DNA sequence: AGGCTGGCAGCAGAATAACCGGTGGCAGCAGCTGACCACAACCGATTTTCTGACC
């Protein structure tokens, strides 16, 4: 309980409650065995009557659930540049 | 008897899974307002200046 508690709290940059990181999991779980039992990627109302939501819920949590990127990579693949020098 | 001098050798660094309880936020909305536009009228002189009669 308290390593899942704590990897919660502050697995994230922009942190997330535990209950929205619960149903985030769920999500993924549950769509990872339809994926594997469908042979292709479930659509947002399949995973919406699975779960007992509605799609739009269903597109705000996988809106919740990005990490951001980093403004120190270099974008440059030649390294001679970072992407943090490309933002107006 | 060891020691501290000497190279000698080796190395760091820089550049190019769920429950339960509780508690506070919050948004939605009838329901006092209460200050506020806001038309819209209505008058209070005000000044001009004819209008009308006076002898």
């Amino acid at each position: 309980q308290a390593i899942t508690r704590a990897m919660a709290d502050q697995a994230r940059t922009i942190r997330i409650p535990v209950h929205m990181v619960e149903v985030i999991n769920k999500l993924g779980r549950i769509q990872r065995e339809l994926l594997q039992d469908l042979g292709r990627e479930p659509t947002p109302e399949e995973l919406a009557k699975e779960m007992d939501i509605t799609p739009e819920k269903v597109l705000e949590i996988q809106q919740y659930a990005r990490e951001p990127i980093s403004l120190d990579q270099t974008i440059g693949d030649e390294g001679d540049s970072q992407l943090g020098d490309f933002i107006e």
